[PDB]
């Protein structure tokens, strides 16, 4: 009854030559690994070594053409990378990201591996540069390859083709090309929480509503469940899970679970506006783990406070050793409701439990 963690102090070596307090940290990774070190879950965990992700396992996801560029980048003068950088939509590059982008997804295809193999039961990923914004073949969004997207694809590659995997996007952000690279896909299903307001916080595409619900033999396998008007923490989060994550899940069967785990929707969080607690993420892992046999790998994305993201990415830990849930602390925002009952039109097609 083993849980892995990875972690590899390369990671930080990305970072932005402009700006040295663009949030986007390379002290994110660290700080995460501190916390579990001061709370002694570090020694109750497997390390799992990081490695490069292979060009031909980037190919899985990512066309060619991406590949090339951020690999040529890792050779470019600054006047090159600034340029280079700037023709995407928010994303800063130093001669060391293409690297980290590499031990970002190559760190979770050993996790993942160890899952599938029974050498752990569930792993912990602590990683960055994040993924889930990077499409087959663009960068975006602080993101060069969608490592969550990646590993899914891994996993059925050593497994096989047709392995149902379910990814839980609660990163406060829509993972946009995690929704692309599935979009008409069954073997993937995508569930993302996230701020939407009506399409003006980032991403900024109306992608993100609750009405994309997939393509082709994928319709009904791309879930979104958007937030509108301001604040949302542990009440809605849980509402959500038990009205629509869990009921689909568990009709899904899923026989791995990757988290696109965010910890922007925290409170604290300068970027999210929202305040989910520590507490409230240990609930909503340990609600995960009642899936896929426990096979739960957790990947960090975003998230931007450095005390939170450290707090709240411990207490996931301790629910995958085990550990029993805290206690939580209202009635939902009104629009929450609106949101949920709005997926539950969208879904209920497809799910025989909706
Ligand atoms: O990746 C992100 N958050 O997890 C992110 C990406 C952006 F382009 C902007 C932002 F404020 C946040
Ligand atoms: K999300
Ligand atoms: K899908
Ligand atoms: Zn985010």
């Amino acid at each position: 009854p083993i849980t892995g963690l990875v972690y590899d102090q390369r990671m930080m070596l990305h970072h932005n030559m402009w700006d040295s307090h663009h949030p986007e940290l390379p002290q994110r990774i660290s700080r995460i690994f501190s916390r579990h070190e001061e709370l002694r879950l570090l020694s109750r965990c497997h390390r799992i070594p990081a490695r490069l992700a292979t060009e031909e396992e980037l190919a899985l996801c990512h066309s060619s053409k991406h590949i090339s560029i951020i690999k040529s980048s890792e050779h470019m003068k600054p006047r090159d990378l600034n340029r280079l950088g700037d023709e995407y939509n928010s994303i800063f590059i130093s001669n060391e990201s293409y690297t980290c982008a590499l031990l970002a997804a190559g760190s979770c295809f050993n996790s993942a591996q160890a899952i599938l193999t029974g050498q752990v039961r569930n792993a912990v990923a602590i990683v960055r540069p994040p993924g889930h914004h990077a499409e087959k073949d663009t960068a975006c969004g602080f993101c060069f390859f969608n490592t969550a997207a990646l590993t899914a694809r891994y996993a059925q590659s050593i497994t096989r083709e047709s392995l149902r995997v379910l990814i839980v996007d609660w990163d406060v952000h829509h993972g946009n090309g995690t929704q692309h690279i599935f979009e008409e896909d069954d073997s993937v299903l995508y569930i993302s929480l996230h701020r939407y307001e009506d399409g003006a916080f980032f991403p900024n595409s109306e992608d993100a509503n609750y009405d994309k619900v997939g393509l082709g033999k994928g319709r009904g396998y791309n879930v979104n469940i958007p937030w509108n008007g301001g604040k949302m923490g542990d009440p809605e989060y849980m509402a959500a899970f038990h009205h629509l994550v869990m009921p689909i899940a568990r009709e899904f069967a899923p026989e791995l679970v990757l988290v696109s785990a965010g910890f922007d929707a925290a409170r604290g969080d300068p970027l999210g506006g929202f305040q989910v607690t520590p507490e409230g993420y240990a609930h909503l892992t340990h609600q995960l783990m009642s899936l896929a046999a426990g096979r739960v790998l957790i990947i960090l994305e975003g998230g931007y406070n450095l005390t939170s993201i450290s707090e709240s990415m411990s207490m996931c830990t301790s629910m995958l050793l085990g550990d029993s849930p805290p206690s939580l602390d209202t009635p939902l925002k009104t629009s929450a409701t609106v949101s949920i009952n709005n997926v539950l039109r969208a879904h209920a097609p497809f799910w025989s439990s909706l």
